[PDB]
């Protein structure tokens, strides 16, 4: 199976998360394509992928709390080929904030509205993902199993 991992990361937490997930998948036998949201084009992004994992950090704001690099993707999610696609979301945040990993909720909700198949509840990481290594690995483990 082929998996696409797209992440929006500002300080590198979600990026570390994405790489950890990517390794787990790889070791399981998937061909994984991991990409920074800043370098992708939305049109047909998901074509040909068996699994798509989208991740992004959350930023407190009155309009849009998504990580800046992920915004363009999010705004054109309807052109990615999400209908009937098996997907799962992840993101880093901080429980000291009102909307803890609110970006995860937003992405899941929009994917659900576009007809994607959410395979598992999103991975919401509080603080340093290097300290949540087990959680990431375990979650990656569960999404493979839901596929
Ligand atoms: C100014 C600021 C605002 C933040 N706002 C939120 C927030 O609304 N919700 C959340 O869960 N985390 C929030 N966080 C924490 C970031 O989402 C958290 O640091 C995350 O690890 C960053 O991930 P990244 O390196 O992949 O971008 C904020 C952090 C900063 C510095």
């Amino acid at each position: 199976p082929k998996a696409l991992i797209v992440y929006g990361s500002t300080t590198g937490n979600t990026e570390y998360t994405a790489e950890t997930i990517a390794r787990e998948l790889a070791d399981a036998g998937y061909e994984v394509d991991s990409r920074d949201a800043a370098s992708v084009e939305a049109g047909g992004l998901f074509e040909g992928f068996d699994l798509v994992l989208l991740g992004c950090s959350t930023w407190n704001d009155d309009s849009i709390e998504l990580q800046d690099d992920f915004i363009p993707l999010f705004d054109s999610l309807e052109e990615t080929g999400a209908q009937g696609r098996k997907v799962a979301c992840f993101g880093c945040g901080d429980s000291s904030y009102e909307y803890f990993c609110g970006a995860v909720d937003a992405i899941e909700e929009k994917l659900k509205n576009l007809g994607a198949e959410i395979v598992q509840d999103g991975l919401r990481i509080d603080g340093d993902p290097r300290a949540a290594r087990d959680d990431i690995v375990g979650w990656a483990h569960d999404v493979r199993g839901a596929i």
